[PDB]
């Protein structure tokens, strides 16, 4: 009875593990005539549709969404210790109810709520069920607010449709930021109206040649309007002084002997680099972030400054003192890879850490001081969540650079604890970076990003209290069905005792 099991799946089976979890009474049961109750406002009806749009298809049931009366399923706003995420679900014979302080918290008891119900509520098709919610209440709060999942759309380029259904993946696991990384060496995905050619031409191709593709402003709005609704901030980047070479290859002037560069297919990094030396580039990266802030209602915006490796040690130091002004210039909070820990971080910003644990002791210094300076730290190591990374030798996709990364490495550690000499406070989050190197298809995404992907949001989420391997492969391989039913691929990994 996999598809559809006899009883309710046990009310702490759920990934993010929830902060706490009392089981008790009788299931709640959603039949033909249940309806949504919601407040009477925008926001309310809006998670109100959210999920009642999950549900139709395999209960096949009205569902309707109302401001009156006593709905089997209530999404309420009200006070309480939830905090701006989080939430209380109580189920019962009674209905189900989701009590939060706002909108987000809601949606991310609806999260909670679809992995309650059994895997057939995953199909598109009417199915029996029974749509059973075990009973007893969830009182959940989040451990970190910075937890995010970035997808590379320069490598291999991804239209708006496919990036809303990356969004859907990740929204499952209570993840609240995308970083999108928008510029690269194989490619440029965003139009800029000052400098036309970026997107005409350095978007014109990908990894492996052929047509590469780039967003208008107006399909990047919309993709942040889609991302907000799944309570995802976008959070853009735009790499530099290195892996520029589809806007060098655009502008013959960028580029230090003023001769632009073929377009680049290949899979290499670390040889580009815009020309430190010249006032142009200035100009350039005034323009784009300008251009780049406009349309981002979110706090950050991602500077990168990774593998710079044309790029002399003093010249990036200059470089990245003279453009980081610029990202406040324009209103928002600079966002960079560690490397720009060692150059002078400006008050406020973030760095991402993509460190492993050989990486040597310098390196990590360089970091944990920062953080100590004041600067948030994002940890993303390459030898844990880098989801482009193969399982083992013998994965058909992936890179194998950092070793390999199977699902007990990418769950097993503590971020609190992570990087050595870091003040606990400094630490703001993780990411899950999906590169595209060797994705071309979306199927091919969901081969890497699960099931390594919920494990990446537990550890942003959950109290490090629930941080248990074999207890989470337990909720992890109850995944299975829920991802077989919706037609997501992901790798069986022998670590898991999957149902
Ligand atoms: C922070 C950063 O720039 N990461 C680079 C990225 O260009 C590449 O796609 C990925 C491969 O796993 O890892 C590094 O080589
Ligand atoms: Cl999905
Ligand atoms: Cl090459
Ligand atoms: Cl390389």
């Amino acid at each position: 009875d996999r598809k559809a099991p006899v009883r309710p799946t046990p009310l702490d089976r759920v990934i993010p593990a929830p902060a706490s979890v009392d089981p008790g009474g009788a299931p709640y049961r959603i039949t033909r005539g249940t309806h949504i109750r919601v407040d009477d406002s925008r926001e309310a009806r809006r998670v109100g549709d959210y999920l009642a749009d999950l549900l139709r298809p395999a209960t096949g049931y009205r569902l309707p969404v109302t401001a009156h009366g006593h709905g089997g399923i209530r999404l309420r706003l009200a006070g309480g210790p939830y905090g701006d995420e989080g939430y209380r679900l109580d189920s019962g014979p009674a209905g189900v109810t989701i009590t939060a302080r706002k909108a987000a918290g809601l949606f991310h008891g609806v999260q909670t709520l679809r992995q309650l119900l059994p895997p057939a509520v995953e199909k598109d098709s009417a199915q029996p069920g029974p749509w059973l919610v075990a009973g007893g209440t969830i009182e959940d709060t989040p451990r970190y607010a910075w937890r995010s999942a970035m997808l590379d759309v320069s490598r291999h380029f991804f239209g708006v449709d496919e990036v809303k259904r990356y969004i859907d993946r990740v929204a499952r696991y209570k993840y609240n930021k995308l970083h999108l990384h928008l510029s690269d060496d194989q490619g440029w995905r965003i139009a800029i109206d000052s400098w036309p050619r970026l997107a005409t031409y350095g978007g014109s191709t990908e990894v492996g040649g052929g047509p590469g593709g780039y967003y208008t402003k107006a399909e990047y709005k919309e993709i942040v309007r889609y991302a907000a609704s799944r309570h995802l901030e976008v959070v853009p980047e735009i790499d530099m002084p290195g892996h520029t070479n589809a806007a060098l290859a655009s502008y013959a002037e960028l580029n230090c002997d003023g001769v632009a560069p073929p377009l680049y297919t290949g899979t290499k990094v670390g040889f580009s680099s815009l020309c430190v030396d010249k006032d142009v580039t200035y100009d350039f990266v005034d323009d784009v972030i300008g251009e780049l802030a406009a349309l981002t209602p979110g706090r950050y915006l991602h500077i990168g400054g990774a593998e710079a490796h044309s790029t002399p040690k003093a010249d990036f130091v200059a470089f990245m003192k003279r453009v980081q002004p610029i990202v406040a210039k324009y209103g928002k909070t600079v966002v960079g890879w560690h490397q720009l820990a060692g150059a002078e971080p400006v008050e406020g910003a973030l760095v991402q850490y993509w460190g492993l644990d050989r990486t040597g002791d310098a390196e990590k210094a360089e970091v944990a001081e920062a953080a100590r300076n004041g600067t948030g730290l994002i940890l993303s190591p390459a030898d844990r969540t880098y989801l482009d990374m193969k399982y083992t030798k013998d994965t058909p996709l992936g890179l194998s650079w950092a070793g390999y990364v199977e699902v007990q490495r990418s769950y097993d550690w503590d971020p609190a604890g992570y990087l050595p000499g870091a003040p606990a406070d400094a630490v703001r989050g993780v990411e899950a970076p999906l590169w595209t190197e060797t994705l071309s298809d979306p199927d091919q995404l969901d081969y890497m990003a699960f099931p390594r992907l919920p494990g990446v949001a537990e550890l942003g989420w959950s109290p490090a209290s629930t941080h248990d391997w074999d207890t989470y492969k337990v909720r992890l391989a109850a995944q299975a069905p829920y991802w077989e039913a919706a037609g997501i691929d992901f790798y069986r990994s022998p670590q898991v005792p999957w149902t």
